[PDB]
């Protein structure tokens, strides 16, 4: 509350370490549905089902900008791509076990660097 606060925990490598792992994703092999954005005029469906979309490259843009302002915001994102693709891809699909495998590959990394 005022004057009362927890002890400062160092956030000055955040950036660079989402960094990193945003590196990792971007190179993993099943990372190819993700790279970038859903191009909205050539896949039926995708503009009115999917509110928000978003991929590694529109998060590698907003996180160039400053436009995260600390490591869950970020984290938010990289979730929201999977959500997405859950929401859009039948589980036993390519594109389906794609986004399982990277989930699954993110949330370790996030994980080991930061809990």
């Amino acid at each position: 509350s005022m004057s009362v606060k927890k002890p400062k925990r160092d956030d000055s490598k955040d950036l660079a370490l989402c960094s990193m792992i945003l590196t990792e994703m971007e190179t993993h092999e099943d990372a190819w549905p993700f790279l970038l954005p859903v191009n909205l005029k050539l896949v039926p469906g995708y503009k009115k089902v999917i509110k928000k979309p978003m991929d590694f490259s529109t998060i590698r843009e907003k996180l160039s900008s400053g436009q995260y302002p600390n490591l869950e915001t970020f984290a938010l994102d990289v979730r929201l791509v999977f959500d997405n693709c859950e929401t859009f891809n039948e589980d036993d699909s390519d594109i389906g076990r794609a986004g399982h495998n990277m989930r699954k590959y993110f949330e370790k990394k996030w994980t080991d660097t930061f809990k």
